[PDB]
RNA sequence: CCAAGAAAAGGACUGGAAGAAAUCAUCCAAGUUGGGGACUAUUUUCUGCCGUAUAGGCAG
């Protein structure tokens, strides 16, 4: 009904409505999985704390998958898909109303996992995680803009494509094209703003 | 409920004999195909011991 906070250490206790009402919304989807039993009071009590150590458990949650993930790998990973390893992580992101990353804090903490895994993983002789692709759509929401602007950003040649297509054809927003470092990289050095 | 209704064309057979297509001949003269250009990339093949040895055999 309002918020009246103060002394707000949790990343829960803080901002506008909209966003704490979205908050509580994907907590819901991805941890509520059992189906609707109208305990509308107790479902979702428990979501304040579990944020409570959030800033230290993300991480843990997303690493476990990372190992998951490659032991049951069976491509060279410059091959793989990023969808394959992490789930659309990523588009649930989008369900929190704002895109600037200062007030959607989700966002601001998957990008922060995702600039450290490639910082301990540089190039080498044979293929590593931080290869993987993306598709016109995940990093129209990592770089936090719309997706026509990626479409600017590469016909200026900002920014390679890794995959040649056929003639008389076209690449399709849903197809997996950028490397994952390519992308963290530019990110960092020409979008950041006051946000 | 048809110009309606029914229906065994069968049996036999020696085309033969003979022939010279031939003589002649000039396809020639001329002619500008040309101008430009990346097979390597997100490659997988490293590190060692024995053996005179770029031979031959081996662990990871």
């Amino acid at each position: 009904y309002g918020c009246s906070f103060e002394s707000s250490n949790p990343l829960l206790a803080i901002g506008s409505l909209s966003a704490r009402f979205g908050a509580l919304y994907w907590y819901q989807q991805r941890y509520l999985s059992d189906h609707e039993a109208v305990r509308d009071d107790r479902a979702l009590t428990k979501a304040i704390g579990h944020f409570t150590a959030w800033p230290d458990a993300f991480w843990r949650e997303l690493q476990q998958m990372v190992d998951d993930a490659l032991v049951r790998q069976t491509k060279p990973l410059n091959h793989t898909d990023f969808v394959d390893v992490f789930g659309s992580v990523v588009a649930d992101c989008r369900q929190i109303p704002m895109r600037n990353t200062g007030q959607n804090f989700i966002l601001k903490n998957l990008i922060g996992f995702l600039t450290d895994l490639v910082a301990r993983h540089p190039q080498c002789r044979v293929a590593n995680v931080g290869d993987l692709l993306l598709s016109a759509v995940d990093a129209a929401t990592l770089l936090s803009t719309s997706v026509e602007q990626v479409r600017r950003l590469h016909h200026e040649g900002f920014l390679p494509l890794s995959i040649r297509p056929a003639s008389r054809n076209t690449v399709s927003p849903h197809r997996a094209v950028f490397h994952l470092r390519h992308v963290v990289e530019l990110r960092q050095a020409r979008m950041q703003s006051h946000h």
